[PDB]
């Protein structure tokens, strides 16, 4: 029944915004009554946090499942977790990324999984830089932070077809050119 | 006394939010009736509307300015237009960029200057690479959607000091770095 909400939730996400969503709307969508629905949940607000906190989750695993396993392809594939992940739960994400504007947990779950990110990805330059194979350039977690940045404003930009954007179907080939080109160049 | 109202708007936007800033606010402000208010402005969502669009429009002429008169440096004095126009409007973008969501006249002022500064991005791209100066990679214009999107994120992070950031003092470096590989590169 918390799955129910969840789920609820997740499709009417897809047709209107958090604001036009009732929390009656989230309860009959689960089939329970409006205060069955608050001994799960203290708001609809919490309810996009949990959805939010799991898609975040699905992403961070999915990159800890390649950390544990050419240059351009093992990029292509650490950018393919977000395009993927995000892009299957993209009323989610939307809704999410609003929402940071407003709900300060959305805004520090945010936060705290991008300065995770940025750390890998700050990490596996520097381990590139010690075996020789890229030079020193930037500061790698300087670099690492505006890659990172990039990669959110310009998935989340395509995602909900933004003007302007690139189109979805270019924009993974996009970004891969941008790490691979600024991370290895001089 | 139009001019007075801005000024008040730019100020309080300083130390609050447009949410937390009433008409009256501007009213006293610009030493004038909340009724006086009306007779220049239809809303304190206006205000902001017409800051933002006096910002933008000299980032545009500034950008304008260089393209009527090395390569690194090319596109460091076009990517520092955007840093010090905006680094010194810092209140005016971090709420016209809140704004976004709330207002479809902010959204589409935002959404026609960025596509005015990809196409151009785009132009110089194509000029670098009819001459020999750049390689035929990615699709000009798609590129520049990616790196123009990269610095609207990359230098309102900054601005706003959130986490994560570069640091505003690394900013300008880190961008024209990934600009300049990513351009010229293979
Ligand atoms: N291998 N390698 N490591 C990587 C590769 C790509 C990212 C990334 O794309 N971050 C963007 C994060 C988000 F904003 F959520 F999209 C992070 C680490
Ligand atoms: N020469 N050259 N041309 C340029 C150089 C830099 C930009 C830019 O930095 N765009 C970012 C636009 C904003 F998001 F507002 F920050 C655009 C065109």
């Amino acid at each position: 029944r918390e799955l129910a909400i969840l789920a609820t939730a997740e499709n009417l996400l897809e047709d209107r915004p958090l604001a036009d969503i009732s929390v009656d709307d989230l309860a009959k969508g689960a089939g329970i009554s409006r205060p069955t629905f608050y001994f799960y949940f203290p708001s609809k607000e919490a309810v996009l946090l949990t959805l939010l906190d799991r898609v975040v989750n699905q992403a961070d695993m999915a990159l800890q499942t390649l950390a544990e396993n050419d240059r351009e392809n093992m990029w292509r594939t650490g950018i393919n977790v977000f395009f993927e992940t995000f892009g299957s739960h993209k009323a989610v994400t939307r809704a999410g990324q609003a929402a940071r504007a407003t709900s300060v947990e959305v805004a520090e779950l945010w936060s705290t999984f991008m300065q995770k990110w940025i750390a890998y990805t700050a990490a596996v330059i520097d381990a590139e830089r010690d075996r020789g194979a890229a030079p020193r350039t930037l500061p790698a977690h300087e670099l690492a932070t505006a890659l990172n940045l990039m990669n959110e404003r310009t998935l989340f930009a395509s995602f909900a077809g933004e003007q302007p954007s690139v189109p979805e179907a270019r924009v993974l080939d996009t970004l891969v050119h941008i790490w691979v080109t600024s991370i290895y160049g001089e």
